[PDB]
């Protein structure tokens, strides 16, 4: 699944992920506790964010 | 300086980490931004629970 951060996320955790409004992420939400595993394709990285921060693209 | 305040959780947060705060919609809040990287430092005022969640799952009341 495709998406775009609809807002800022720095990181708190090493496992996630950095987030600057409208990057491209691939994307699986964890049903578990609504947190998108993700790839930054700005930034190459890989990282957990929680989902809110961005919507699904099609 | 960002004084403390007082929020509400607009959306359901679940921790993945042990430091976080969990919330449920419409959770009465007291928050510190922490400028760094825009998360609150909170008191839950429904769980008595001490935590941090990130910023855009609440919205500042005063
Ligand atoms: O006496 C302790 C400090 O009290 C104030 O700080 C608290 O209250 C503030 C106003 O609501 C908050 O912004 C802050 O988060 C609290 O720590 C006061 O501002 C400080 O100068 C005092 O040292």
């Amino acid at each position: 699944q495709t998406a775009r951060a609809i807002f800022r996320f720095v990181p708190r955790h090493e496992d996630e992920l950095e987030l600057e409004v409208d990057d491209p992420l691939l994307v699986e939400l964890q049903a578990e506790d609504y947190w998108y595993e993700a790839y930054n394709m700005r930034t190459g990285a890989r990282g957990v964010f929680p989902a809110y921060y961005a919507i699904e693209v099609t």
